[PDB]
């Protein structure tokens, strides 16, 4: 689901891709994302991620 997104002032101002482990899916594109913010800032229409080691 469309969980906590960076959609605010300090947009995906987080690169350090070496920590998080979200579970994002988009119609038919399910993959994990570290920079969950980079997703929220650079997603199509609101990537569907679910924070947690599920993917």
């Amino acid at each position: 689901a469309h969980m906590d997104c960076t959609e605010f002032n300090p947009l995906c101002r987080c690169n350090k891709m070496l920590g998080d482990l979200i579970c994002a899916v988009i119609g038919d594109a399910k993959e994990e994302h570290r920079n969950m913010c980079a997703l929220c800032c650079e997603h199509p229409g609101g990537f569907e991620y679910s924070n947690g080691p599920c993917e």
